[PDB]
């Protein structure tokens, strides 16, 4: 029930934006009364904040586990990029699209800002391990987020989460993120990250 | 140039608030004119928005169109296009590239904009396909170019004013990165060659 409301909200917010969307629309989309929505969420801001968090929280939690990979920065950066893109592709709606809404900057979404800042920092310092004090350390994060401009947004999931497979687009973008730094690709990178994903459970 | 002041103030409001929240009242006050004198230059905020989108997209499609037809290999041509695109995105007071991302832009009113974006995207893609063939990496160079919209300032100060004899570091970086993802080697003379090409578009 909660999951349904969040999905319907993603659909409305990605197509109409935040300002234009009412809670009335969200209730009708899900086929429930406005009262039963109010029970699960007080306002459309709370819903929006929950969506934004859902797209960065899981990857920051994952980046805890990166040091336990007994591996170099290239491998660690590849795995993070790939698993981030994996999550962005695992959803019914293109919820990553939401960060581009101008509303997101406001102080209400401070919890989201902090998580985004944490993630951005993890990407950057890993890249700095590879190229040092170079402006290219900025690129891997932006290449990762470019998938939001690539995927579908019609309710069908681009790539459902598999225990034993990474989607081609995640492999591409992760390969591309090391390529811009001039880093060589670890041969075992796909298994190694699938392994890491598996022992986050 | 009163019309131009109105368009700048509108860029500022639209990039920070979005389209829906922005009123014509705000635009008049930002510029310090009466609502009536605004109505004279523009009937609605849609007309203003459409004018902004045109102003930013037309010059870059013209740039891509012209560069795609030059006596060099695809690597050089793609590098120059990426670099000169980023150059333009960085030459403006406001981050007008940010406007593309607004969900309003998808609607049928902005069909003229959609066609220009599609044209530009196609130029980037076919140039990349000259390098890597039928590969999904042909999509990347355009997206790497547009990533500068998430990098630059948006406070009224111009990040990199247009120079006849210099490309901004960020344009060189992203252009280098766009060839790097395709595994293409960088032409040594690429910075001068593009500056030259920019110069003989005048
Ligand atoms: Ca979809
Ligand atoms: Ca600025």
């Amino acid at each position: 029930p909660r999951e349904e409301i969040l999905d319907a909200s993603a659909e409305l917010f990605t197509h109409q934006g935040f300002a234009t969307t009412s809670t009335h629309q969200i209730a009708d989309a899900v086929g429930i009364r406005q009262a039963s929505l109010y029970y699960h969420f007080p306002s459309k801001t709370e819903i929006f904040l929950t969506l934004l968090k859902s797209t960065v929280e899981p990857s920051t939690v994952l980046a805890e586990d990166l040091s336990i990979l007994d591996a170099g920065p290239e491998m660690r950066l590849w795995a993070i990029v790939a698993s981030e893109v994996r999550l962005l592709l695992s959803t019914k709606w293109n919820v990553g699209r939401l960060y581009q809404l101008p509303i997101v900057g406001s102080e209400e979404f401070a919890e989201y800002h902090s998580q985004r800042e944490a993630l951005t920092n993890i990407f950057r310092d890993l890249a700095t391990e590879i190229v040092g004090d170079d402006p290219r350390a900025e690129l891997p994060f932006h290449i990762t987020m470019s998938v939001i401009e690539m995927r579908r947004n019609d309710g069908k999931i681009p790539s459902p989460l598999s225990a034993d497979s990474l989607p081609e687009t995640a492999i591409m973008l992760a390969d591309a993120s090391l390529a811009v730094l001039g880093a060589s690709l670890p041969a075992d990178r796909v298994e190694k990250t699938l392994e890491l994903i598996k022992q986050a459970d």
